[PDB]
């Protein structure tokens, strides 16, 4: 026999309402087996990647990842795909719930302006990805083109305070990790495995910050956790916690008590978390370059009372989470957008070179600039940095060490460069800096950093 | 005690018979302990990786992977290792089945024209890569020297409809992807990871098209899945459908009804499959550029009757499956051969390119040139194409966009840059086309791209 | 109710003992909850990475990885961490066993000269990874910043033989591997996950020949196996045997009888393992140019009497293992010294050419240079090498095919190129070979390579 053998489709015909990361639907609460109509709709559109760095996405339902879909092992899904006009690709979809050639492939190619269907019985309970399946493959899935659907067991999973949907992907832009302006995929790096950024819901900053999860100590939070790929393999973790219980797909094996667990691409997982000890709890891909270096940082931020017996510290700060330690980057949106009008002032400088500063800088110079006496050099009323801004952008692209004297103390240690650092960003920071601490004010280009880095 | 205590070899010697990929040997069905002898002969040749690509392969049997070794837990392995005259290098054997140093190596070290032999008790029953282990280990591997042995449990695997044998492995050519000719061993990508082609069964194609696996609806499939490597972790995976379980090695644990699943460099898992409605089952490396531009497609074809209960939906096509979608490609390898002979034909053009248009063109232009009116410009019977060749030669390789007039119908989208073509498939597909749909004929020659791409 | 509910601490203080690996903490043999003080102090220092290469570590005691913490569940815990006044770098910890934000990190944060402190309770049992979490965190964890914490179960883990402590990381340094002199960090290779070492416990050799982990026939041996990363996932494999079982973090699921398993980034497993039959059983990063051309090789060495009916071969040599079949390599270490202060002896270089010629060269030339007549050519002797010691670099270089005849006798074989090696390891290598059996002496210098090279 098939499995999900529950007998022909009773009641009347289910709308499925479908969700926006990082929502869920509500739990199907049901006990028969139902025809469900899905309607999704791929639009193809320009979003913001990261403050001031736009990228042509494609998605399923006008986010990435696309919109959530919830349904019983069971159920009869009618699954009806729109391409809007505006697009100019053709798609289609693979559900991993589908038993049958493609997941849906076929029958689901869609023109621009078009509509497809196809029906589809959910045999297998589970959390699973679809993406698009349109040649090039890869080039889609790049481009966004994946979501999750969850097939519920016939009883419904356990009840949870919070349920949340989180999808990780790699992406390939020609351009370098925050350089700014509209980015073209990237073919080579693609190829190669080498993207520029790897995220969490479509964007750095997407779960961080003002955008965080939330729930209260004594809470239990459930994560559908997607891996959309197209290429990476999530080292997944949560900073500071645990997970109760992680499930892959629809398989069997529940692992419990694990802090780090793989996720293949193109997989997915369902993981539990109890709030214990109020904070903000990191998700992180484990391969520590992709979550420090290229946004793989997405936070589930726990209110309520401290339990010192328990955890005696402090709530994260921008040392460990840098530039995300705060609301959001807002000031980098605007400075890049005034800089394309021709309208960039030196306060539009300073607030976008603030946000940068946090983690980037302050963690040896201080968030006040003071640094540490003889041990790391201040910022603050800097007689060193005020006798030659030009040697403080060869100092942050370059680095510095030796013996050196700010405000009549020696210091002789070392400074890393930070030539990844983008021509405006380098300039808003040390623009921020002359601009505070009764520094001499002034300002610092793009243009100027620039011909530094030609030197 | 040790495992597999099972007394004694008793009965007769046997000699094992080894089987090619895919295919795999009988069950051991046996109660007793036994002698058995195996013999395994390394070969060093040239093969085609894909169409109109040679590589020097090193081989246990004749064959990427090699040959498929059944013995039953308990059982005295006598393991003979030769190495053909012919060959260059010197070669060795691990079994990841054996208990002992280096999984046999020192004791089969086998210059070219030599035997060597060892003995083994087979303790754990599982599903074990083997493979070379000669300095330099990695060059080895690379070249195509791994298989899979299975340690029998003494009751024998339950029984299924069949059994068939797949093993992934990462390649190094100095030349990219498709680029035709013999292609050396590149160390290079080979220590940065970076494998030019991505296979089962060592070669593109090896398990599409008229090389598909086959089943039938209603019965149960066995597949035993090797990873090679050298380098890479597959996320191993069934396009439309579920594993009904999947076993590491010797592992106790069985995982039930998933569908994505890593398997480890040098790893090896059984995996079960069911056969519910008909078409083609795609097995990929899920870390998509590999399944979809590197060759980590493999097909399980089954036949019968549908269900549309189940799925209502039509079986994969060239918008997945692409240029795999058909039988074979090999009007390429016939092209490629006319040209390095001298007396490459339109015809032999055309028909290379046939192959090569589909997916790569036909999923926005169709299989028929026609396009979709405003959306897609035809190809076929196309005045901007007859217009100018040289500047059909460019779209391919570095795309178009912008408003532009075909057969008096305005079009204003994007075709993307199509620059990992080689030379040979733009002049082909490109010749392919000229000779279709009315248009006017003629031909593209490699140097012709090759002069275009300089530009 | 939260875990590891065992009420208050009692008893006394307990000062925790930690260690440096391989070696691990005496079982903590203890019925009640304590309060446990931990003290540990960074250190900044250079260190051997590889014979004659030097790097500058970061470390949590001294040594990479980190001392070994060892707890038991339900524990109050009070850590100390203190930054030695040498450093120059600020730093801090997130244990994976701490139940709060960062895991520590914000309440850590410790400059140069300075100490911080945190408590915690310990309230889920497992082995768990610890690392700095300092920003850049990427780069604090690629120069060594990571180590193992285990909290025990209250009952204490079963008993074995032995306990040893071995931690994967992946390493980036500007110069290529085997390159000599001072390495700095290399920030692009690390965010390309581009590793040039891969290395357990911080070195290469670090647990080969005469560093070796041992123990007898018939012992259990556990192991604590960390991936500090930052950014690789280990196929961790024991080359010639299986793992009893094997346990990720605190996880309640425990695979037997496994041979590869995928270690995350950040991720710890404890395995098991029983001595059956002597010799050297190698752990490896099983996605193989890192185990064989990174470092990534460890040896647990056992001891005690063969048992020809379950392996009848010979012990591991350097064919596997390679120029770390030896004790040690420390010829390569004076060589490089001497290069530095212009003393580099004939014989200095003949010892570290010796030492580099194992593996290498002797699979094929064999450890006296006869070679094989009419196979593999001579290098004892040799007339060939003789009659041209430039032609002799070129060959190492570049390789060597087609017709030559060696000693009065035909050759027409395949010796690969072999431009991985730097120069002065080309120059030492020839060296050992003039001055070895009755070739003519004299010497290669690694500015003769270099020349040749740039031709
Ligand atoms: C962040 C991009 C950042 C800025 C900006 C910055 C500036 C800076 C200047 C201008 C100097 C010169 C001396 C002065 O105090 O005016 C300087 C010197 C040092 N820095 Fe710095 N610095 C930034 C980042 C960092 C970070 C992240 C660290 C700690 C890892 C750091 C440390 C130091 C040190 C030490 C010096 C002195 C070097 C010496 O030769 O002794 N900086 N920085
Ligand atoms: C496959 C290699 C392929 C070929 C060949 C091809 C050719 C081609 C030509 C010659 C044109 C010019 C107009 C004409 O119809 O003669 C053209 C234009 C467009 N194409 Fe194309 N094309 C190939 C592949 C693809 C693929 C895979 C897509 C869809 C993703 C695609 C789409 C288009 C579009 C759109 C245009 C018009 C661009 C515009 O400026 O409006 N092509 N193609
Ligand atoms: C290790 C770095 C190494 C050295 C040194 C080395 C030297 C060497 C020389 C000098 C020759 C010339 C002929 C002679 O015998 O004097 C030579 C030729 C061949 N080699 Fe070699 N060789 C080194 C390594 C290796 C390895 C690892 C192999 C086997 C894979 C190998 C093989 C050969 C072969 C074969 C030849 C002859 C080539 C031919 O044209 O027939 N060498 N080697
Ligand atoms: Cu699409
Ligand atoms: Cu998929
Ligand atoms: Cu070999
Ligand atoms: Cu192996
Ligand atoms: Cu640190
Ligand atoms: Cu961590």
């Amino acid at each position: 026999k098939l499995p999900g053998d529950f007998g022909p489709p009773r009641g009347e015909p289910i709308h499925a309402v479908l969700t926006s990361p990082p929502l869920v639907p509500p739990p199907v609460n049901r006990t028969y087996p139902a025809k469900v109509i899905v309607e999704l709709e791929v639009v193809e559109k320009e979003m913001q990647i990261s403050e001031g760095v736009s990228y042509t996405f494609w998605t399923f339902g006008g986010t990435v990842p696309g919109s959530f879909i919830r349904v019983r092992q069971g159920d009869t899904v009618e699954f009806h795909l729109k391409n809007h006009p505006s697009s100019k690709m053709p798609h289609n979809i693979d559900l991993h719930g589908v038993t049958g050639p493609g997941g849906g492939a076929a029958s689901s190619f869609t023109a621009p302006g078009h509509e497809s269907q196809f029906t589809f019985k959910a045999l297998n309970e589970g959390i699973y990805v679809y993406h698009c399946a349109t040649a090039p493959v890869g080039m889609h899935i790049a481009n966004g083109m994946y979501g999750l659907i969850l097939v519920e067991p016939p009883e419904g999973l356990p009840k949870v305070d919070h349920e949340y949907y989180v999808m990780q992907g790699d992406f390939y832009t020609a351009g370098k990790y925050r350089e700014k302006g509209l980015q073209p995929f990237d073919m080579e790096k693609a190829i190669d495995e080498r993207p520029s950024y790897v995220l969490f819901n479509g964007a750095e900053g997407a779960l961080t910050g003002d955008k965080a999860l939330h729930a209260k100590v004594g809470e239990t939070v459930r994560i559908f956790v997607g891996n959309g790929g197209p290429n990476l393999v999530s080292s997944f973790h949560v900073i500071g916690a645990i997970f109760d219980q992680v499930r892959y797909e629809g398989g069997t094996n529940v692992q419990k008590n694990v802090n780090t667990t793989l996720i293949p691409a193109g997989g997915a997982a369902v993981v539990k978390f109890t709030a214990r000890v109020p904070g903000s709890y990191v998700l992180v891909d484990h391969s520590i370059f992709r979550a420090f270096n290229k946004g793989a940082m997405a936070i589930l931020k726990i209110d309520g009372a401290e339990n010192k017996l328990v955890y005696s510290g402090k709530e994260l700060d921008s040392v460990y989470l840098g530039d995300r330690a705060a609301p959001n980057m807002s000031a980098v949106t605007k400075a890049t957008q005034a800089s394309v009008s021709g309208t960039l002032t030196v306060q539009d400088q300073v607030q976008a070179g603030r946000a940068l500063f946090a983690g980037t800088c302050s963690v040896c110079h201080q968030g006040n600039g003071a640094g540490l006496p003889g041990v790391f050099p201040p910022l603050a009323k800097s007689d060193f940095l005020a006798a030659d801004p030009k040697r403080a952008m060869n100092i942050v692209l370059h680095g510095l060490n030796g013996k050196i004297k700010v405000n009549g103390q020696e210091y002789d240690s070392v400074m890393p460069p930070m030539t990844q650092l983008n021509d405006d960003e380098v300039a808003n920071i040390l623009t921020y800096v002359l601009n505070s601490w009764d520094n001499p004010g002034g300002r610092v280009s793009a243009e100027d950093v620039k011909k530094v880095r030609a030197q």
